[PDB]
Formats: C-alpha cells, sequence, structure tokens
C-alpha cells in the first residue's frame, strides 16, 4: 500500500476528529497534520521546500512544530524548510522524514475544520421492533469521497432493513454486524459538494442504544497543485544552494478521519 516514489515524493498528511451532537451542532473538532518527506536520489538530496506563500506560518492556531533539525528561522521567516546545517543534505533512502507537524483545536460551534456535516433524524419504526433513522450528510470537499462507512454500536437480531428510496445512494449496503463492532453500513459515493441522506431501519432497545455513531472516510490525491483541507502546500522544491534553481517532485495530500462522530 507504500506509493511509487519517482525521486522527490512529499506526503501532506491531515487526520480529523470531530464530535457533532445528534440534532446536528457541532461540539468539537481537532485536526492534525504532517508533512513528510521521502527521497531516493542524491541528486536531490540536497534541497530545500518552499511552502506555498499562501500559508500563514506563524498563525498560532495552527502549532506548528518544526523537526529538531530544520531551520525554524527559515522556515519562519521566509516559509523555506532547510536543514539548521547548511552543510548536510537529507536522507536519500527513500524513507519518511516528518519535518513538520501541525495542530488545530476548534471549539464548539466553530465548522471551520469540518469536511462533513452530520445530522440524524430517528424516529420508532413500524416494520421492526426498533428505529427508523435517516443520517443526513454535507461534503465541502472538491473531491468526492468513496467507501464511506456508517457504524452504528448495536447487534441486531433480524437484519437492517434499508430504506432505498429514502436513501441518496441507493445501492448502500451493510457490511458488517460483528457483536463487537455493531453494524456498519456502506456507501459507494459521496459527491464533492454534496448533500445526500442515508436511511434505513434498525432493531435496538431504546433510542440512546443508536449512538454514538461513527462515521468513517478517507481521501487521497497526486496532483501537484493539490492543496490540504487546511490550505497546506507547497509551491517548489529548489537546490539548497541555487535557489532560482528549481527540481522536480510528486506530491500527495491525504485526509482521513479518526474519531468523527455524533453522540
Ligand atoms: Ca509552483
Amino acid at each position: 500500500d507504500v506509493p511509487e516514489n519517482n525521486g522527490i515524493l512529499i506526503s501532506i498528511k491531515e487526520v480529523i476528529n470531530a464530535e457533532f451532537s445528534r440534532d446536528g451542532t457541532i461540539h468539537s473538532s481537532e485536526l492534525k497534520g504532517v508533512l513528510e518527506l521521502r527521497i531516493n536520489d542524491h541528486d536531490l538530496s540536497h534541497s530545500n521546500l518552499k511552502l506555498a506563500d499562501s500559508i500563514d506560518v506563524r498563525d498560532k492556531s495552527f502549532q506548528f512544530k518544526t523537526h529538531p533539525n530544520i531551520d525554524k528561522q527559515s522556515f519562519l521567516s521566509t516559509k523555506l524548510i532547510s536543514l539548521r546545517d547548511k552543510s548536510k543534505a537529507f536522507p536519500a533512502n527513500d524513507q519518511s522524514l516528518g519535518v513538520l507537524r501541525w495542530r488545530k483545536v476548534a471549539p464548539a460551534e466553530d465548522d471551520s475544520l469540518i469536511p462533513l456535516t452530520l445530522t440524524t433524524w430517528v424516529s420508532p419504526s413500524e416494520s421492526q421492533q426498533g428505529f427508523d433513522v435517516i443520517i443526513e450528510y454535507e461534503s465541502v470537499l472538491e473531491t468526492e469521497l468513496a467507501d464511506v462507512i456508517f457504524t452504528i454500536p448495536v447487534f441486531p437480531q433480524e437484519p437492517v432493513d434499508i430504506n432505498t428510496e429514502s436513501s441518496t445512494c441507493s445501492d448502500a449496503e451493510v457490511v458488517n454486524m460483528d457483536q463487537e463492532m455493531g453494524t456498519s453500513i456502506k456507501i459507494s459515493k459521496i459527491a464533492a459538494n454534496d448533500a445526500g441522506a442515508l436511511a434505513f431501519t434498525i432493531e435496538a432497545p431504546y433510542e440512546d442504544a443508536l449512538y454514538p455513531m461513527t462515521v468513517s472516510f478517507q481521501e487521497s490525491t497526486r496532483d501537484k497543485l493539490a492543496k490540504s483541507f487546511t490550505g497546506m502546500a507547497i509551491q517548489s522544491v529548489v537546490m539548497a544552494n541555487d535557489h532560482d534553481q528549481e527540481l522536480p517532485y510528486d506530491v500527495i495530500t491525504s485526509l482521513k478521519s479518526d474519531e468523527y462522530l455524533v453522540q
């Protein structure tokens, strides 16, 4: 599952946690991120990274931390990732080096770190001993999400009946009823910037038994002009001596969910 490197590969990896109320209010969110650098050719070992000048490297809310061998100074003044010791070069063993980390915490009702909103509507059902559930979602991502997995923490006896007419992605399917994990429903696609819903009926003792519901999703692009969800990105890669001398590179921009849930 490790992506292919043609010389310099820069991975920008962000992970998002979030907690919503049943009615859709954001209680909290926390985003962690890291910039990893992989190089496999000694010709390119002796290089520097220029972050997009779109980025405020002094924003206190991002809590930016640089690897202890990176030059804090050049980073802070020039948005430049380079080694303190200008005589040394980066490892050329194709191994991931984390050169920069960041973390952002948003308080209740701040929706700036939320790629996917969530709300639930829940009534007792006719057809089963339990509940009719609708989960409304809305993406604000510019790419589309694939194989999104909603998990309810119950193990019912009768199987789940997905209301395919009242849902948006009609071919949603259950993919797991364990006892340990509970019941997990998968969705093919969530379209960029589009709202949707997932509707179904499920067996359960009482309403609180359905929560917390967890969502799980993931997204990746290899585009060289890619921005992260928080606007993180590379301007250029550049010779450690001749700063006008550009070098070639690829960049992967990921965003995975971790503890993303409705409670
Ligand atoms: Ca450029």
